[PDB]
C-alpha cells in the first residue's frame, strides 16, 4: 500500500528561503497572516514587503519553521494520512525525537519534498472548484511517479536578494 525510493535525503537550502510552487509561482504562505496557531498552510504570490510570513528556515532539527509565525508545519490530524492538511502548529519540544517528529521534512536533489519518516508522502496542492490559486493549500499527497513532469510535483526554492 505504500513504497519508497528515496532512501536519499538532503538538507534544505540554509538561511532565509521561498518555498515556490513552480505550478502556481507562489511561495507557502500561512493562510492569511494568521498568527493564530492551527491555521492551515496556503499558497501566495510573493509579497514585495511583509513577507516574512514567506519565509521558511530549515532548524538543524530538520523542520521548517515559518520566520513570521515562528510555528512550524505540521499535520492538522497529527497523524500523518494521505490528502492529510498541513497547518501551522508550535514547535516540539526536546521530548520528541526528530526521528519521531513528523516536523521532519527531507528533500531530494530533484527539488521533491517529502517526509523524512513518509517517503511515500509529499508536500502538493489541489485545485479549487474556483480554482483560486491565492488561498491554495498545501496538503499531503503520495508521490505520483506516474507524472513527475507536472509543475505540481516540482518545487522551486529561492533565496532573498536575487
Amino acid at each position: 500500500m505504500a513504497a519508497a525510493m528515496f532512501e536519499k535525503s538532503e538538507k534544505f537550502p540554509e538561511g532565509w528561503f521561498f518555498i515556490k510552487n513552480n505550478s502556481n509561482g507562489y511561495v507557502l504562505m500561512v493562510d492569511n497572516e494568521s498568527q493564530e496557531s492551527g491555521s492551515p498552510i496556503v499558497l501566495a504570490t510573493l509579497r514585495t514587503k511583509d513577507y516574512a510570513s514567506q519565509l521558511w528556515r530549515h532548524d538543524p532539527s530538520g523542520y521548517l519553521v515559518n520566520k513570521k509565525s515562528g510555528q512550524v508545519m505540521d499535520i492538522a490530524k497529527g497523524t500523518p494520512k494521505a490528502g492529510v492538511d498541513i497547518v501551522q502548529q508550535t514547535q516540539a519540544g526536546s521530548n520528541v525525537k526528530d526521528d519521531l517528529n513528523f516536523q521532519k521534512f527531507g528533500l531530494s536533489p530533484y527539488g521533491h519534498i517529502y517526509l523524512a519518516n513518509k517517503p511515500s508522502l509529499i508536500l502538493g496542492i489541489k485545485e479549487s472548484f474556483f480554482a483560486r490559486r491565492e488561498g491554495l493549500h498545501v496538503h499531503l499527497q503520495l508521490v505520483d511517479k506516474r507524472h513527475l513532469d507536472r509543475k505540481e510535483q516540482r518545487w522551486d526554492f529561492v533565496l532573498p536578494v536575487v
